[PDB]
């Protein structure tokens, strides 16, 4: 409803890309932001691995791959490519896959290429800084389209004064996507400073500031089970 | 004898409290810091978490489990609160269970009202910056009462000249709890810089400072096994 | 032929030394990086660990257990030592085993000293700063003997206007050893800035510098397996 809850595929990234659509499949999510080089797996042939090269019959079967499994490929990322070939190539095959974002990692001086891009394909964008922070992507932002927007990690939450959500300020319209790293049960932590379940006080504050992008979780595969992870799908999700 | 040795109960987030508290007698402890949100797990009913909002009867139940196991539940934390609420209900849950310390990371304009609930429940608070450092803590808490003090992080033990406990400069008797992240055994590091075994000299420093605080230790549980980390916890606590 | 490929024991700090060295054969890299403190394990006896204080009995049965192994005993660190005991021993030491380098994390008044040691042993210094940074490496090594290097981290690989070895600058020549931490599968990583496999892309550049110390590689051992990292090391190592 409000807003999208998808998976970085980072996450399974010591499987195959069609495991980890099987994986987000057992855990109950319709989109993904895919990194590139995970080897794709079968029915793709062995050692073919995902990249902007990929051939068109190849293309197809990836899209159909995703369309079987209930999975929209709605984003690819983190790109931090140091060339206009690169850049031009990744938001090409972006388009041809059918994503609806990117998010990326660039230089100031790239922008406007990167920008010229975004127009071409129709293609949003969002922009992850490097981890004078929050200035720097409202001053570069401002008055440029609406597709150039923010990807915004979501550290640890929450602790007073550190809220990353409230920082949104005046680009609180151009956040496109939310980064969960180390995605935990209830969103619990070591440090805490909610009454409430910590993912519960998180969707109250989404919706709170209106998002709509597209929630991107990761989370330590090695560490977690689908189980742990469902519980905390569950207030991201039936909120919307 | 001079110092307490401690788990943090995040170290088996992926495990219920009564689970955790089972490992902690296996590790041979006697005291627990504990995080919130944790499933509390049987004779507690399923679905109740660690949280000040515990009935008298489960917050009685508690303190018997903890009882029963020879662990005292001396701490909890890291609390990060937004509202004076949230505090008040955190130090009157920390009171009703009969913990002496509480472990924050609060703004310094939470400090006066925290304060006076420390004095209101003899509440210890130790204070945890977020991670200019040590100048601001011992300005901050300069002729405010013993109870505020300071929750130090030992980082990476031992670099030269950067020996988190030789910092304790003009607070050192302010430092209640020293939170040992990722221990590993005999703290071994892939950069060290004692002659001897690490938690040797680790334990000496602590002694030459006189610490007679909580030594509250996490690891990373799917990377080290009991047996590993008794090994450190044997020069921890036979000192003492 | 290039380069050295070798193995930071840290990798396997979890197993004996021992044991170590079998894994590093089953990766099929011949040098390692020790870090001290590691048990050793049979047919060295139980409780005996890796320190500088080895007797010259054991000093040539550490000898012998590389040697048999195809596995040369190349570095030794990262050592922070406080005092010049310390380092005295440690270079000490370090020829006795036959190193040619030792990683070390010094302060600046340690330099001439540590210089004086590196001389006195013909041992290869690489120096690790605390993780500005790269004007004083540079500042602090200038008229210092060519003994006297860089031991240089290889952080997220590879991110534009962030790339570790263009930073060489001046000093691409006295960068002695380069730490890759967390080795992935062909070096894919969540963010990436290259068209082709991230490792080829790598290897490509250290061809480019004309690379020709030591790459020392560490790896999560529990979230990758001997297959996956044998991947990596074909490039890392096939190029040489």
């Amino acid at each position: 409803a409000d807003w999208k809850v998808g998976i970085q595929t980072w996450t399974f990234h010591n499987l195959t890309l069609m495991e980890t659509l099987d994986k987000t499949q057992q855990l109950g999510m319709g989109y993904a932001e895919a990194f590139f080089f995970q080897e794709l797996g079968a029915p793709f042939p062995k050692e073919t691995y995902l990249n902007y090269d990929l051939s068109d019959d190849n293309c197809a079967l990836l899209r159909h791959e995703f369309k079987i499994r209930g999975i929209k490929p709605i984003a690819f990322g983190v790109a931090s490519y140091g060339t206009n070939e690169e850049w031009d190539k990744f938001f090409a095959f972006a388009h041809k896959i059918g994503a609806h974002i990117v998010t990326v990692e660039p230089e100031l001086n790239q922008l406007d290429y990167i920008e010229s891009l975004a127009k071409k394909y129709d293609m949003e964008v969002a922009i992850h800084n490097h981890p004078a922070s929050a200035e720097v992507v409202e001053k570069a932002l401002k008055g440029r389209s609406p597709l150039m927007g923010v990807c915004a990690d979501i550290g640890h939450w929450k602790r007073v004064g550190e809220d990353p959500l409230k920082n949104l300020q005046k680009l609180s319209g151009r956040i496109k996507v939310a980064h969960l790293k180390d995605l935990t049960d209830k969103m619990e932590d070591a440090t805490w400073g909610t009454g409430i379940l910590p993912v519960k006080a998180f969707v109250n504050e989404l919706k709170r500031q209106h998002f709509n992008g597209l929630i991107s979780i990761e989370y330590d595969d090695f560490k977690s089970d689908i189980q742990e992870i469902r519980n905390s799908l569950e207030f991201l999700q039936k909120c919307s």
